[PDB]
């Protein structure tokens, strides 16, 4: 049983520069904050920052 809230990356993505983290299909992402409508803040592979929700999927799905 999950600890509470977990996410998984379905697509790839790179850090635009400051305030963004990379992404890789099969990676374990952890959503924490929510931006406007597509960019959420979380942690993945140890790296922290914002990422495109369109490339992440909640364990609920």
């Amino acid at each position: 049983m999950v600890p509470g809230r977990k996410f998984i990356a379905v697509k790839a993505h790179s850090p635009q520069g400051e305030g963004e983290i990379p992404l890789h299909r099969g990676e374990a992402v952890k959503v924490l904050s929510i931006g406007e409508g597509g960019f959420w803040e979380g942690t993945v592979k140890g790296r922290t920052g914002w990422f495109p929700a369109d490339c992440v999927e909640e364990v609920q799905m």
